[PDB]
């Protein structure tokens, strides 16, 4: 009947000989309660990936930002937004209440992502995480907590840790959230006591909740154009300068600032020269799901290209 299996200790796979997978049981286990014989098993079916090692070691004007920016804004793209837009209004419009996050946002994100559910991921999560965990010294305090929660997670959810998919990163469903964000920020927001990342809704308010835990600030502008050049000053969404820096720089605002008195410099290659920009915090804010100009900037105009073709 029951088989404790105490003397098998040893475990098959990829990471049969590995001191780090064994250290990892151990705390599973004595932070957790895992029983060991149970982890083992699922460990000994965990994959090695190389492609996993390889992508994460891997991480003018000749038009840039225009390159970037086709990836995602296309017709093809807008109308999937619409749709995705109109058949989940309810869950968009409750976060926006809830969050004070705007449905063209958490479009833009959702769209950018995983072109709304069409691409999640196909690599199986534990096998991406424990790569990372075990084979990846460089970030394997990290992708060890994140292998740590995702177990919990699926514990908890009552999920096979081997049935569900995402990233090779170990990113998962429609918002490609990591372990670490569905504990602190992922939320019910189907209301059926459950938080299902591959679940339309619960992703929407997961994604919104998100976001007002980085500071969003509703109703507050985004980005800002400026006319003038300002190739004197370091650009980036990270840069910080008072408005009357950048004014002295060369640069106007093309809409009021209202009571922002500093903002990042942002510049976007054109192709026929460069386009500046006043980043307000919402930009930035936007940069903390991924740290990237480019990424917050075409999720930013794909919600608004969508919002648009949503009027005709
Ligand atoms: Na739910």
């Amino acid at each position: 009947m029951v088989e404790p299996q105490h003397n098998v200790m040893q475990m098959g796979g990829d990471f049969a000989n590995n001191p780090n997978a064994q250290q990892f049981i151990d705390k599973m286990v004595n932070k957790h309660g895992f029983d060991r014989q149970q982890l083992q098993e699922i460990l000994s079916q965990a994959k090695r990936l190389d492609s996993v090692l390889r992508l994460m070691d891997n991480q003018g004007p000749n038009g840039a930002w225009l390159r970037y920016r086709k990836k995602f804004i296309t017709p093809d793209n807008v109308q999937n937004g619409v749709v995705f837009w109109n058949q989940y209004e309810d869950a968009l419009n409750r976060a926006w209440q809830v969050y004070g996050v705007p449905p063209e946002i958490i479009v833009g994100i959702i769209g950018v992502e995983t072109r709304w559910g069409r691409v999640m991921g196909k690599t199986r999560i534990l096998d991406a995480l424990a790569t990372l965990s075990f084979n990846y010294p460089r970030r394997a305090e990290y992708f060890s907590g994140e292998l740590e929660t995702f177990l919990l997670m699926a514990r908890d959810e009552q999920d096979d840790p081997l049935n569900l998919k995402g990233s090779f990163a170990g990113a998962m469903g429609y918002g490609q959230f990591m372990p670490s964000s569905y504990k602190q920020y992922a939320v019910d927001f189907s209301g059926d006591g459950h938080i299902n990342l591959w679940d339309p809704v619960d992703a929407i308010g997961s994604v919104a909740n998100y976001f007002k835990a980085h500071g969003w600030v509703k109703g507050d502008q985004v980005a800002v154009m400026a006319n003038g050049q300002a190739p004197g000053l370091p650009n980036g969404f990270k840069t910080k300068y008072s408005i009357s820096q950048l004014a002295a720089a060369g640069l106007t605002p093309q809409q009021p600032l209202g009571n922002h008195q500093q903002a990042s410099l942002l510049r976007l290659d054109v192709g026929t020269g460069y386009q500046y920009w006043y980043g307000l915090p919402n930009f930035y804010t936007i940069t903390r799901y991924n740290h990237s100009t480019h990424y917050a900037m075409a999720v930013w105009q794909l919600g608004q290209a969508v919002a648009l073709a949503r009027v005709q």
